[PDB]
C-alpha cells in the first residue's frame, strides 16, 4: 500500500523554484539537512530529560553521511526524533505554506536561494542535487514510514518494511546526473567544515 | 508561593561567562530572543494545523518590542506556545547543559559570544544587558508562571496571579545603569533591522 498526496500549491512553487532557478551554490543542501537533524537530535534529547525510556530506541545520539556511487546517493541518517504518518503528510514537520511565503517575499527584498532556512524549510533544498529524495523516518509513537517525491506535484507514503531503524530520520537524495561531486570524500568534508563546523553532535561521514 | 532552585552547574558557568567577559557586541541578545519567539510561534501555528483549538487562546502570532524608560525595562512579548512549569524549570525549554558544552568547545575553537544560538541557549544572552530577566509564561496546557533570576546560581518560580496573558511569553529585561541605549527607539530599530529583518512574523515596537 502507497498512498499519493498533492503538495499544497505554495509548496509545489517553492520546489519548482528551487528546480528552476539558476542558482550555483548548491552546496548549501548540506547544511540544511544537517541543520535539520540537529534539531531532530535537540528534541529526542530534551523528552529523554525528563524521560529516559524515550531514549530506549537508541542512545546515541549522532550524523552519518554516506555516500553510494552506484546508486548515486547522499544519505543523511540522524537518530533524533523521528516524524510521524502525520508528520510526514504534514509538510515534515514544517510550516512550509507560511515559510514559503516569507521566502519569496524575502527574495524580493533581496534575499538568494542559500536563505531558505531561515524560512523553515531548507528541507526543499535537496531539490537543488537530487531528482528524488526518499525520507525514511521513525518516531517512538509510530511505525515506520517512507515518504518519496521527484517533485511534479506529488508524494508518496507507505510503511516501511524493510530496514528497520530504530528511531530517526534517513534523507536518500537521489542525485542528478550532473551532481555527483557530492559523493566524493573531499567535497563533502570541505562542505562539512565550511558550514557545519558548529554541530553539536558527531557527524561521521563514511567511507566507500 | 515562590519556589527557588539551582542552576545546573554548567548553566550557572555560562551565566557567569555571559556576566564576565568582556564583549562589546551586547545588541545581538534582541536578535536571539526574537529568534527564540519566532520558534515558539512557528510551534503554535504547527500545532494549529491540525487542531485549529490551540488558537482559541489567541488567534494572532506577532512579537512586541515595549521600552519602558521609567522601569529600565526592555520588553520581548511573543504569543508563541508559552512554556509548561517543567518547561521552565527544565532550563527554559532548552538542552542547555549539553548547549553549554557545545558553546564552550566552540569558543576554544575560534568562536564568539555571538554565536550562543547556535548552541540552542541563546536565551542566557539576556544577560549581556540585564541585571534581572523576569520571564512570563502561558501554554495551552497549564497555568501563568513567571520566572525570575538575576544569575548568581538561582532562579525563581511562582504562579503569575497578575495581568493573564492568553498564550505565549513576555522576556522582561531589568536593564543594567549602563545599557539604556536599548531603550530608545532609534537604536531598537537600527537592531532589529541589521539581524531580525527576515522574521516570518510581524513584529512591533512599541513608542513612550
Ligand atoms: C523539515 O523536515 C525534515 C525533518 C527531519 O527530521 C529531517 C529533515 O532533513 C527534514
Ligand atoms: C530558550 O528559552 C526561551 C523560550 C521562549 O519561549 C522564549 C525565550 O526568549 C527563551
Amino acid at each position: 500500500e502507497v498512498e499519493t498526496f498533492a503538495f499544497q500549491a505554495e509548496i509545489a512553487q517553492l520546489m519548482s523554484l528551487i528546480i528552476n532557478t539558476f542558482y550555483s551554490n548548491k552546496e548549501i543542501f548540506l547544511r540544511e539537512l544537517i541543520s535539520n537533524s540537529s534539531d531532530a537530535l535537540d528534541k529526542i534529547r530534551y523528552e529523554s530529560l525528563t524521560d529516559p525510556s524515550k531514549l530506549d530506541s537508541g542512545k546515541e545520539l549522532h550524523i552519518n553521511l554516506i555516500p553510494n556511487k552506484q546508486d548515486r546517493t547522499l544519505t543523511i541518517v540522524d537518530t533524533g526524533i523521528g516524524m510521524t504518518k502525520a508528520d510526514l503528510i504534514n509538510n515534515l514537520g514544517t510550516i512550509a505554506k507560511s515559510g514559503t511565503k516569507a521566502f519569496m517575499e524575502a527574495l524580493q527584498a533581496g534575499a538568494d536561494i542559500s536563505m531558505i532556512g531561515q524560512f523553515g524549510v531548507g528541507f526543499y533544498s535537496a531539490y537543488l542535487v537530487a531528482e528524488k529524495v526518499t525520507v525514511i523516518t521513525k518516531h517512538n509513537d509510530d511505525e515506520q514510514y517512507a515518504w518519496e517525491s521527484s517533485a511534479g506535484g506529488s508524494f508518496t507514503v507507505r510503511t516501511d518494511t524493510g530496514e528497520p531503524m530504530g528511531r530517526g530520520t534517513k534523507v536518500i537524495l537521489h542525485l542528478k546526473e550532473d551532481q555527483t561531486e557530492y559523493l566524493e570524500e573531499r567535497r563533502i568534508k570541505e562542505i562539512v567544515k565550511k558550514h557545519s563546523q558548529f554541530i553539536g553532535y558527531p557527524i561521521t561521514l563514511f567511507v566507500e
